[PDB]
């Protein structure tokens, strides 16, 4: 999470 679900 943090940038459109990009991972964390």
């Amino acid at each position: 999470w943090x940038v459109x679900e990009a991972x964390d």
